[PDB]
């Protein structure tokens, strides 16, 4: 079930706007290594960073994955409103995370008006589709 070559899969960030740290999502395979969700605000005008990281514990320096994947933060209210973007990147050692330190505002997010944060809970998902070697065929 690790060797899918994609998924979906979610990370609650709870007491949100009092994140003042990074935060870990836990792993999900895809293609036999470890995928997160890595969170933190960035710095008057205060964002949302967003990064996917890739097998960032392994000690190998030989691994690699070309990914594309969906960073979204959901919208509890309108699912429409979901605010997501694109990425696309070739994760290795030494760049083994990518995202957006300013994937969002945090003023927004953190609008209990917006839909994105319930409960002080705000909920991010990604969808990532990583290639793999393999035969030509």
């Amino acid at each position: 079930t690790s060797w899918r070559s994609e998924a979906t899969f979610q990370f609650t960030v709870e007491r949100f706007s009092r994140l003042s740290e990074s935060v870990l999502s836990p792993p999900c395979f895809v293609r036999n290594l470890p995928w997160k969700i890595m969170v933190m605000p960035r710095f008057h005008q205060k964002s949302v960073g967003f990064f996917l990281q890739c097998n960032a514990e392994s000690d190998s320096t030989s691994w690699s994955c070309h990914a594309q994947a969906v960073l979204k933060i959901i919208n509890y209210r309108d699912d429409e409103k979901s605010f997501s973007r694109r990425i696309s990147h070739l994760f290795f050692h030494k760049e083994n995370d990518w995202g957006f330190s300013n994937f969002m505002a945090w003023s927004e997010v953190t609008d209990p008006e917006k839909g994105f944060i319930d409960d002080d809970k705000v909920t991010f998902e990604v969808f990532v589709q990583a290639d793999a070697p393999g035969g030509s065929r």
